[PDB]
């Protein structure tokens, strides 16, 4: 495993969305997650669609909040996931409306991280791609954050609450981090990132509940 | 048309009711009830099933913290199995996952989901395949202390779902329609460990939200 890795240099992450008011995280996280897979095997990359996961995957609760591995079942069951493009986020629940002609991804199942296991996840991250995570997001140091290596004690990795993904990972001046990539808009935090302490005792809960598709 | 009134306890198709204890593990046994019927159904002999072999290897749920079905079925899927309760007894606390493949007893290609809050499709589900997963808000007092009687509490939260049960059939009594539900609170709570719960009455208790059962 190498001692730093960032997708985006390789062209596996797509352009950063905003979820709005929508506790659409997971969806967004998923197919954050999906995206670099797709990329991994086909050399292609392109937006997947969030709102039809929001809107399919009836394990989750819409905007009203979810997992990310449901969301890889129903990918997985469903033998689809449509582009953006065939699919548009709009920021609300509303009735299935996928459509096979839009099929822009498959998946075939997925793996978690085991729970806590940060050296499990960073090698994830270097061999496998873009891992979808969860992380305590309630802190207003979070919220306001703008640059550095992001870590607070006050985050509590028992308070998950938010879903994200882990793109890559290194150190800046002697801090070791994730880089996150958030769906709250290209204006939050560092055009739309977030660099997370790593290895200080899984900080905010980040290896806590990790996992990616199988494609 | 589905018929007026189903029991599939008469067809042999429901194992004896079971006591989950402290353990937030009703979840799993009502995965496993549904999950024993569609085993009777499909091959006659009727058996009882792990929810310990759940609550120890549902990685997606949380053990004794509380979980979801369809999450159980789609393990039993994955795992290729799902052991008899005789090979992987209930304790009532979680623990190490210990599935032993040597005790399958029962498997899952799936599951399929019932329409939301559509009692229409519930009713015609149960009919059709034999018992059914359902979610409920049962965190009413009333309900907690029900004794018999079709159950009604117009307080009862449709969005509030905290425990699951199995849906074995449904009915009337004395003109109101109902569901017949077994808990899995032990046989002393309830009607010898059975409620039953007001039907068509605008999704009572969201008996219809999220209900679900294993495919065979
Ligand atoms: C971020 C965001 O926009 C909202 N946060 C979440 O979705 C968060 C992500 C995890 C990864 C920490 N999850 C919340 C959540 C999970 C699950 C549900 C839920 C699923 C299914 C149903 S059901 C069975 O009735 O259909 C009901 C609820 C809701 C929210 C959590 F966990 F609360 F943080
Ligand atoms: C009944 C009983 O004994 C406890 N009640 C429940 O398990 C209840 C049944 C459903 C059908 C309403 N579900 C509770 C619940 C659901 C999910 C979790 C949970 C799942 C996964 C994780 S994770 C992300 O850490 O893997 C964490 C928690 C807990 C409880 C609910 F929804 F709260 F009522
Ligand atoms: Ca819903
Ligand atoms: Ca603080
Ligand atoms: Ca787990
Ligand atoms: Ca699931």
């Amino acid at each position: 495993a190498p001692d730093s890795v960032d997708y985006r240099k390789k062209g596996y992450v797509t352009p950063v969305k905003n979820q709005g008011q929508c506790g659409s995280c997971w969806a967004f996280s998923s197919v954050g997650a999906l995206e670099g897979q797709l990329k991994k095997k086909t050399g292609k990359l392109l937006n997947l669609s969030p709102q039809n996961l929001v809107d399919c995957v009836s394990e989750n609760d819409g905007c009203g909040g979810g997992y990310m591995t449901n969301a890889f079942q129903y990918v997985q069951k469903n033998r689809g996931i449509d582009s953006e493009d065939a699919y548009p986020y709009v920021g609300q629940e509303e009735s299935c409306m996928y459509n096979p002609t839009g099929k822009a991804a498959k998946c075939r199942g997925y793996r978690e991280i085991p729970e806590g296991n940060e050296k499990a996840l960073k090698r994830a991250v270097a061999r496998v791609g873009p891992v979808s995570v969860a992380i305590d997001a309630s802190l207003t140091s979070f919220q306001f954050y703008s640059k550095g290596v992001y870590y607070d004690e006050s985050c509590n990795s028992d308070n998950l609450n938010h879903a994200v993904l882990a793109v890559g990972y290194g150190i800046q001046k002697g801090n070791k981090h994730w880089i996150i990539k958030n769906s709250w808009g290209e204006n939050w935090g560092n055009k739309g990132y977030i660099l997370m302490a790593r290895n200080k005792n899984n900080a905010c809960g980040i290896a806590n509940l990790a996992s990616f598709p199988k494609m």
